């Protein structure tokens, strides 16, 4: 008959999901897979938070697909050695997929679909992790890839209406079509525990930011009355309606949030042509999978045609400080901290804490922290990674920053009182507001007081900024040259 | 065809702009460039008022411009780079500038002249910034600026020039601006975010920007004035004009002629006091002494400036920098100024003796680049001249007044509403007790509830101890020279 596979591997959601509902279209039998592909392995105890965070989102897949009678298929393997044993032993005629723009997806997805070809299995490829159809947005270009976000607002303004979500996988839509399951289901291809993946989980709290579909339309609806009543220090913390990751692994479609929030803004203020700042950071996240499609280095410095040349120090000794959240500075050390404890922290907090790796105070190359947030970051995939790395680190041509930011100063203005501080470095507890951001300066009498000595119980700093700072300001603009 | 640009740099109006004006004369299209130049890049969130006010400067200018048919061009580079592609690209054969006198102005339009010679581009400058013709007063010297304001004011006796039209649609004629298609996206002003600044943390400016705001200013400044014929004035006025005279979105001869204008009119008089003009022959003084002094702005190896070793103290001036001195007065006037962009003449007074020859012995150095990323109102000359004079590193000013960080502001403000406006952490704390926090009791404090070393840092200083100390340094430092 016609056995359908759908195969998860971003839009990790049964609604606005048009690659599945198409797939299921005309089938006797529907299996979704999501393939563990152990080229994404080697990662230590520190990449645990985007693990479980997947593994979470699958548990979801399944058990939502539970309710369809269905089941999630994990398999573990690469999908060119995969796929062909599947096609063969289910029988398979149709595989579907969620468009990948970024490149080495791309170069994937194009081996699949030649494996798919050479089994005699049709593949329905669909759009659905972005707003738009990033391809045409770089035809209406004349063939390049936008090279500013005014010219890709330009662009975007001009094309077509972004299309309307596909209608959630429900009882009607799968009919009879079914999943013929076999005894040993869940010992075959059951999601895995972090344990079977290797990570440590004795010492594990539960997640702030839970995986998943279910915990992704919970928050929108509770985000969307938030945000309704509204018509800071506290803002630095995880949110319980903030949306980032389900955006990110797809557990919540892009299309249906913008939806939701012109809706919001049209009922909420009674104006049906809203401003930019409404869709937040939706479009970067846009512009950025834009700019990367066609760039296969765009993750690199070296050989990167939109990337300046600069000749960033070789640290890391330096590095692992920054990493390790241990610079001696406090605002960038609880930022590393509360980014490596639970995966998400703030944008402006993203911009402090790469303005000191980079042009600020360490003049360590963007594509290192691009590694260390790649690891702990929940939000941010390859193409916003490298896209926002290259960009804050002034290494596009056409984004020159005049501001630096102050590792010091730029705590003191968020977080006052230092809670984000006492939060996420208990150790300085003790040190009081004024001295909180600055412990070095604190006198050793304070410092006894507070019971933490610069020095001994936390680091000093490691770098004077106004020197640093100032000698890599001198750098940047040489380099403009 | 006759394609003119006029460059902006300061002079941001276009009222009373001769060089705009003569460019505009006989040319067949116009473009006003504004250049954004990476040299000035680098600056902290402290020097967010700068550049807010800029670009409020720019967003009118292009406003304005928008009425006449035209735009605003902001080009981002130097000007150098920027200038030899535009002269191709749009087949310039003129190039106006308003005068800037300050060294590293003349040193740029030197280069940028030589440049336009070799693309065959004329040059057109006149003088718009100043009332006069400041290298006609350094001749009428005999080739050397005055050294004392006195002698200023006896150059200037023997000399203002008068405005021209302000741009209307009569006067661009059939001057056109082409526009291109993404002229938004490529010449468009930029936001504070597009050059890093934070926002999120911003109120809307106490100082807002632009020739607009300048000229409403204006009139309301000068019918105060006539119906008159203070803890209020160090708050920022709604009719203050020094930020717009400094940008150029005020003519300061415009002003000078409406302020004696005022006077004839109020007081049937026609020979007014020098009181009536206020800053505005410091303000001259200040450029004529610069704009030959490449090092005006240093203590060692610039000729008119006596040296003096001032200590190096570089956590004493953050303490200084960012109001946090243990000095209500002088903290309350840092954080005003890091807040606003404003403060008063005379707060200025009060936190340069403070940092230099009164209390800290700062080099003077120090307090001209606080205030030359804070301050809206001085540039380059004006402020390392007030900085060298109010030190007394001018060897010609010598003060015999000390001021008082705790006296100074009891006298100006007894109350203390100001020092509870910018410190409401010593919102409870009573008149008796404002100025100087450390004298009073523990009880008025707890009640307070600012404890000093708690809520509120204690006085950096003893300044009985530290003046008295600074003023013998002083008194040595001269004689020595004498
Ligand atoms: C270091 C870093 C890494 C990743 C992220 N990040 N994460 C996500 C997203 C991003 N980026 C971003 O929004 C992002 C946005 C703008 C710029 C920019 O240049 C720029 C240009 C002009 C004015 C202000 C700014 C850079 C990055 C979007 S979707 C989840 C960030 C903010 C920082
Ligand atoms: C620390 C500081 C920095 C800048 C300024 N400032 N701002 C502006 C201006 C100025 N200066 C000034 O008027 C200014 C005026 C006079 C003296 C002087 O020696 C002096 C000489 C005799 C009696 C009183 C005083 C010093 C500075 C004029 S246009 C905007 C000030 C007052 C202080």
């Amino acid at each position: 008959g016609v056995n359908a596979v759908h195969w998860f591997r971003k839009g990790l959601r049964l609604h606005d999901n048009p690659a599945l509902k198409e797939c299921i279209q005309g089938a006797d039998t529907i299996r979704c897979v999501y393939i563990l592909d152990p080229w994404f392995a080697g990662s230590s105890n520190v990449g645990i938070n985007r693990w479980r965070f997947l593994l979470q989102c699958l548990e979801d897949l399944d058990a939502n697909l539970r309710k369809l009678n269905s089941r999630l298929f994990v398999i573990r393997g690469q999908p060119a050695d995969v796929f062909p044993r599947l096609f063969k032993e289910w029988n398979i005629t149709k595989l579907s997929i969620e468009y990948d723009s970024e490149p080495f997806g791309k170069e994937r997805d194009a081996a699949i679909k030649k494996l798919a070809t050479e089994a005699g299995v049709e593949v329905i490829v669909r759009i659905s992790h972005t707003l738009y159809d990033l391809d045409k947005i770089i035809e209406l270009n004349g063939g390049q890839p936008p090279l500013t976000y005014k010219r890709f607002q330009t662009l975007v303004s001009k094309m077509e209406p972004l299309e309307m979500p596909a209608d959630t996988i429900t009882s009607d839509v799968i009919g009879k079509c079914m999943t013929p399951l076999s005894d040993d289901h869940d010992e075959k291809y059951g999601v895995p525990s972090l344990e079977e993946l290797g990570f440590d989980t004795d010492g594990l709290s539960s997640a702030v930011w839970p995986g998943g579909e279910t915990e992704a339309l919970t928050r929108l609806e509770r985000h969307l009355e938030r945000k309704a009543w509204v018509a800071n220090a506290n803002s630095l913390l995880a949110s319980p309606t903030g949306l980032s990751p389900y955006l990110r692994f797809g557990c919540l479609s892009c299309r249906l949030f913008y939806f939701k929030l012109t809706d919001l803004y049209k009922k909420v203020k009674k104006n049906s042509s809203p401003p930019l700042s409404l869709y937040g950071q939706l479009l970067w996240r846009e512009f950025f999978y834009t700019a990367a499609t066609n760039n296969p280095r765009f993750d690199k410095m070296e050989g990167n045609p939109i990337c300046v040349q600069i000749p960033w120090d070789k640290n890391p000794e330096a590095l692992a400080k920054w990493a390790e959240g241990r610079t001696g500075f406090p605002w960038i050390d609880a930022i590393m901290t509360q980014l490596r404890q639970e995966g998400w922290i703030h944008h402006l907090a993203r911009h402090a804490v790469a303005c000191f790796l980079t042009r600020g105070d360490l003049w360590i190359s963007w594509e290192e922290g691009m590694k260390v947030f790649e690891e702990l970051l929940l939000d941010a995939d390859w193409s916003i990674n490298a896209g926002s790395w290259m960009w804050l680190s002034c290494s596009s041509f056409f984004q020159q920053f005049f501001h630096c930011y102050c590792p010091v100063g730029f705590g003191r203005r968020t977080d006052p009182n230092g809670d984000y501080i006492r939060r996420y470095l208990p150790v300085l507890r003790g040190f009081p507001a004024k001295y909180i951001y600055d412990p070095w300066n604190a006198p050793e009498g304070i410092q006894k007081v507070a019971k933490c000595l610069i020095g001994v119980n936390y680091p000093k700093p490691m770098v004077n900024h106004a020197e640093a700072s100032r000698l890599n300001i001198e750098r940047m603009k040489q380099i403009y040259q």
